[PDB]
RNA sequence: GGCGGC
DNA sequence: GCCGCCAACATA
């Protein structure tokens, strides 16, 4: 039901955090990373993407790195097509969860996937809440939920802000559940 | 990105 | 240089 189009607007009002950095990070750079393309790639599908539109996504915005769209379908292609389970094995993956995006495959310079409130130094992270447009009051609660881990917490508090809401009414475990909850008040 | 094949 | 095959796992 969702169109490529539509993601831009989307990544903005429904995109937890991390997944919105990895569209922007995508959009701007018309690449991502191994560890990013897994993170965003498996998110992107398990919000509706087809197949079909994940190539086509995924594709359009490499050829404006100015790279052989040919030399796409050599590398890249195979690899998303196994994603939605159709080489090898056929195994049709589920999107990956809060924690393990939290303790595993640490980002390093060049990367974004991660989570922010977990991977993003304080200072930064406390840049990218305003430019979001996040209440100084908010966004001095939510650092503070950062300075006791509780990083699934903070991202439920951004969810309650962006969305206006009291409370988000569900415990935050997977980036596709914050999604779907997003989608539930706004669609 | 890793592992694997030439 | 060319190429194949992997990983995940919430979820009302
Ligand atoms: S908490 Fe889960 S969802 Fe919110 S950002 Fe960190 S990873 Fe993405
Ligand atoms: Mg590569």
């Amino acid at each position: 039901k969702i169109s490529l189009d539509q993601i831009d607007l989307l990544s903005t009002k429904s995109f937890p955090p991390c997944m919105r950095q990895l569209h922007k990070a995508l959009r701007e750079n018309h690449h991502l990373r191994h560890g990013g393309r897994m993170q965003y790639g498996l998110f992107l599908k398990g919000i509706g993407l087809t197949l079909e539109q994940a190539l086509q996504f995924w594709k359009q915005e490499f050829i404006k790195g100015k790279m052989d769209p040919d030399k796409f379908d050599k590398g890249y292609s195979y690899n998303i097509r196994h994603s939605f389970g159709k080489e090898g094995k056929r195994t049709d993956y589920t999107p990956f969860s809060c924690l393990k995006i939290i303790l595993s495959n640490p980002p390093s310079q060049g990367d974004y996937h991660g989570c922010p409130f977990r991977h993003s130094d304080p200072e930064l992270l406390k840049q990218k809440l305003q430019s979001y447009k996040i209440s100084p009051g908010g966004i001095s609660q939510i650092l503070d939920l950062v300075k006791g881990t509780h990083y699934q917490v903070a991202c439920q508090k951004y969810f309650e802000m962006i969305h206006n809401v009291d409370d988000c009414g569900f415990s935050l475990n997977h980036p596709n559940q914050f999604f779907c909850e997003s989608q539930r008040i706004l669609n």
